[PDB]
């Protein structure tokens, strides 16, 4: 009956004080690290009491009772203590900053990092912790136990090896690779749920479990999407006790019920408690039953049935598409869910249904030929270009359609909406439409995230307040821009120093895309001549003067 003492019991100790840290450094992702860590001891001990005890002294109280309380004793001047706590948690919850203007991790040394991962394993395990969920206020917390684990285990294999660079560098920098990618992946949730509702990500958990568990019976699948919407509601909500507790709840259900979900599962359900809920998370598509029956023009009691129970027919007509279509995205599953829907709204509404929706699954082929045309005619255009190529090409156009947007925001958003050619154009004719449009619905809400922190324009938030599915199209058709008449002009950006030779080339890369957002900005109207010149040009320069020894002598030029 005490909260506290049952997420203890749960989660054991070892998580329990991780995912409390977590849910601190999302909260305030400004307080030092020293000071979490002793507001998460204190948190710790006093729930061994509750433990001990569930009938003692504040252990009948919530959770975001208990967190708000020593969260509110720690340039952050907002006054999120707001009498109640209903008012204090979802203040602490609109607060999270997407974009906290932190300076980056500077990687140390290998030998370096593993003195500090031999001294004190703790305190540098809760540091990686700390930084990641304070640089990602929505990271899907136990998912970051996760990475938390393997983190550990580079560290503990790599700091023993012949070459602890060789080892320890290539495995850094993948779960660098993977926390962004689950980050941003788990941003696209909480987006889902916070802005368009949890019916709008009970229908995406919907299609995307009937594609990864086509032998899922319907009633199998709803189970599972109550589970996992419960899941991420809690986790999107920053209550990650909850969340990972229901997350190893679910985890071990989807184990004991493997007959009647997938045949996929066995792997997974080997692994440790935290690598099997990931590997479910992360399992593949299972085989559809053979033979299957199309629809079945149809039901003249399709109107009778759309009334009697409308999300159940909706939720198993998108159960059925989406476990017959593996190669549709699931974004292209929610319009034809969606089409179906309005259709049977107005047909059901007419004279004869029957007559009026004959031809529902004809409309869908525009539908559904639009992204294959889209991905067809784009990995053409990214295969004659290479990835930096292309991203320069999207750097330029989409600072034309919106130029306020920040230089950080268009870079960054840029070079991640060209990276879709270099993990989707690989794969064969059947596996581009879940790859691509789905990736970029994740870039997109990156895009309408940081958008959200600072907007400038109204046709960004048009879109990013339109339909979630229909993203895409809407900032395809955003024009170019055409009254930026506030063109203003600067050299100080295009002044470089020699500490540019120092970083690394993808660093380098970036300063030259951020120029080259600012040259636009600087003249919106430039040719693609001109701007290729320049791109160019800059490149030689800064080449020509660090393979030569000038230092900070050359680099002190010019040119316009
Ligand atoms: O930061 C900002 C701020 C301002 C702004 C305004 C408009 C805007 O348009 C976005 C719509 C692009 C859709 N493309 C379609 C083509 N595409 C692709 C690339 C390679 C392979 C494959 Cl297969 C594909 Cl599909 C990627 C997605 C973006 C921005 N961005
Ligand atoms: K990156």
């Amino acid at each position: 009956k005490s909260e506290v003492a049952h997420r203890f019991k749960d989660l054991g100790e070892e998580n329990f004080k991780a995912l409390v840290l977590i849910a601190f450094a999302q909260y305030l992702q400004q307080c030092p690290f020293e000071d979490h860590v002793k507001l998460v001891n204190e948190v710790t001990e006093f729930a061994k009491t509750c433990v001990a005890d569930e009938s003692a002294e504040n252990c009948d109280k919530s959770l975001h009772t208990l967190f708000g309380d020593k969260l509110c004793t720690v340039g952050e001047m907002a006054d999120c203590c707001a009498k109640q706590e209903p008012e204090r948690n979802e203040c602490f919850l609109q607060h999270k900053d997407d974009n906290p203007n932190l300076p980056r991790l500077v990687r140390p040394e290998v030998d370096v990092m593993c003195t500090a991962f031999h001294d004190n394993e703790e305190t540098f395990l809760k540091k990686y912790l700390y930084e990641i969920a304070r640089r990602h206020p929505y990271f899907y917390a136990p998912e970051l136990l996760f990475f938390a684990k393997r983190y550990k285990a580079a560290f503990t294999e790599c700091c023993q090896a012949a070459d602890k660079a060789a080892c320890l560098l290539p495995k850094l920098d993948e779960l660098r690779d993977e926390g962004k990618a689950s980050s941003a992946k788990q941003r696209l949730k909480c987006a889902s749920l916070q802005k368009f509702g949890e019916r709008a990500f009970k229908a995406w958990a919907v299609a995307r479990l009937s594609q990864r568990f086509p032998k899922a019976e319907f009633a199998e699948v709803s189970k599972l999407v109550t589970d996992l919407t419960k899941v991420h509601t809690e986790c999107c909500h920053g209550d990650l006790l909850e969340c990972a507790d229901d997350r190893a709840d679910l985890a071990k259900y989807i184990c004991e019920n493997q007959d009647s979900i997938s045949s996929k599962l066995k792997e997974c359900c080997e692994k440790p408690l935290l690598e099997k809920s990931h590997c479910i998370a992360e399992v593949e598509n299972d085989e559809m039953p053979a033979d299957l029956p199309s629809l079945a023009v149809e039901s003249k009691d399709v109107c009778k049935n759309y009334a009697e129970a409308k999300d159940v027919f909706l939720g198993m007509f998108l159960y059925e598409y989406a476990r017959r279509h593996p190669d549709y995205s699931v974004v292209l599953l929610l319009r034809l869910a969606k089409t179906y829907e309005t259709t049977l709204e107005k047909c059901c509404a007419a004279a004869d249904p029957h007559e009026c929706y004959a031809k529902v699954f004809d409309e869908f082929k525009p539908l559904v030929e639009e992204p294959q045309n889209l991905i067809k005619q784009n990995c053409e255009l990214f295969e004659q270009l290479g990835e930096y190529k292309f991203q320069n090409a999207l750097l330029v156009r989409y600072t034309k359609k919106v130029p306020q947007v920040s230089t950080p925001t268009l870079v960054e958003v840029s070079r991640n909406l060209g990276k879709v050619g270099s993990k989707c154009c690989k794969h064969p004719e059947a596996k581009r439409m879940p790859c691509a449009e789905d990736y970029l619905s994740v870039v997109l809400n990156q895009l309408c995230v940081l958008h959200e922190k600072t907007p400038v324009s109204d046709r960004v938030t048009k879109c990013c307040t339109e339909s979630l599915v229909n993203r895409r199209p809407c900032f395809s058709a955003l024009e170019v821009d055409e009254t930026y008449v506030p063109k203003e002009f600067n050299a100080e950006t295009f002044t470089f120093h020699a500490d540019i030779c120092t970083l690394s080339e993808k660093e380098r890369q970036i300063k030259k895309q951020t120029a080259l957002v600012e040259l636009v900005k600087h003249k919106p109207k430039a040719t693609k001549e001109q701007l290729k010149a320049v791109m160019d040009d800059f490149a030689a320069f800064v080449e020509k003067c660090c393979k030569a020894d000038d230092k900070e002598t050359c680099f002190a030029e010019e040119g316009k």
